[PDB]
């Protein structure tokens, strides 16, 4: 259209997008990013460091026997990040809290 | 145009944007000043990486990685100008010490 007003659109979405991390919270930028639909640099750190922070929380969960929450958390971490060792710790909780959970 | 105006003053703000969330806060600060960058609620950046480091130093914590997890202890440390936060750091920091010397 005007090349120029198009990247200036983009680039403001894009500062949102950043600003939302910064001054909230993981799931507004997400939501953000997913209704706008952007190419945002660093996603893939932004999630997995999301994807630790979803660990430790079904890890206090966790610890605490909350283990249907856990196992919630845990499933969420696992499908986030491409991290292996995420991915393992989470594989790891997620299969103690179906035996918690399991009854038999 | 206005527009190329805000065009370089959203590239710039980008920059230090990226600065702040995936380097140090004192590479962010230095771009800030060096370009002479307003950025909107500056005053609240330092103490929230501070913060933001403790929280990711505690998520490699709770993971068991305390040598990972050090630096950022270690990192908001010395950030901080907050005594509180200094000292939940630095409790942090010393478990961290405790576990590479094996206790």
């Amino acid at each position: 259209h005007m090349n120029l007003a198009v990247k200036l659109t983009r680039m403001e979405k894009t500062l949102k997008a950043y600003e939302l991390y910064i001054f909230s919270d993981y799931e507004n930028f997400e939501n953000y990013v997913k209704k706008e639909g952007l190419k945002i640099e660093g996603m893939e750190l932004l999630k997995e460091k999301k994807a630790r922070s979803l660990i430790a929380e079904g890890k206090d969960l966790f610890e605490t026997a909350n283990y249907g929450e856990a196992l919630v958390f845990f499933e969420k971490a696992l499908n986030l990040s491409d991290n292996e060792e995420i991915k393992k710790i989470a594989s790891f909780y997620l299969e103690e809290c179906r035996k918690k959970l399991a009854g038999d």
